[PDB]
């Protein structure tokens, strides 16, 4: 990885929300995979700033490949994760597991 995208992580009452700052990179080209309890944000961003670098009077934007991985709490419900993107921001919505309902197990014969 050559650049680290900035990320906020929020805890609402029933979900966690992860926000990432990935501008100029199409959502269809963002690999957000959830595997073995670990949420991974992957892809690469290419700015026209090396294929025609000598024409650039001024470089500041960060470019290259990225790969952030985040450990989910055991209250996260990985099979319900949803993600969406708008104006270059990645929102990942991470539902929380439902609270275990307290039973009394009756005994069969």
């Amino acid at each position: 990885a050559q650049w680290v995208p900035r990320v906020d992580i929020k805890e609402e009452p029933n979900q966690f929300v992860l926000y990432a700052d990935l501008p100029g990179i199409d959502p269809a080209d963002i690999e957000v995979q959830m595997d073995k309890g670990i949420l991974s944000i992957k892809g690469e961003r290419k700015t026209e700033s090396s294929s025609q670098t000598e024409h650039f009077s001024r470089i500041e934007r960060r470019y290259g490949s990225f790969h952030r991985r985040f450990a989910l709490p055991d209250s996260a419900d990985a099979d319900g994760i949803t993600a969406s993107g708008s104006h270059g921001v990645l929102s990942i919505f991470i539902p929380k597991r439902a609270a275990t309902t307290p039973r009394r197990i009756q005994v069969g014969n």
